[PDB]
RNA sequence: GAGGCCACGCGCGCGUCCCCCGAAGAGGGGGACGGCGGAGCGAGCGCACGGGGUCGGCGGCGACGUCGGCU
């Protein structure tokens, strides 16, 4: 009964930053789309 | 408005901030930043204070007198 009633009690629901934006890049996997992005602006150039 | 630095450099759209007119301080027109958005790829020569020396540098001397042998 005890763990019935906690089980129950448990249930009842209702800028820039540049050093920062440079080691979130660095990141492995958070950095991936982003270093991605840079990737295909070395390469691609565009008008306008 | 008659210099210095930057390990700042594609577009499109999204966001954040700033600017304009603002004809409801609506609605569009512009700048800056972004770590945001489903879609493949740079190669070709070199130089090196770069994961432990190499020269694609050279000279002299050599048989009955001398050459080498740290034992």
């Amino acid at each position: 009964k005890a763990m019935s009633a906690r089980a129950e009690a448990i249930k009842a629901l209702v800028v820039s930053r540049k050093l920062d934006r440079l080691a979130y890049i660095a990141h492995p996997k958070l950095g991936k789309r982003a270093r991605a992005r840079i990737a295909k602006g070395l390469r691609l150039c565009r008008p306008k």
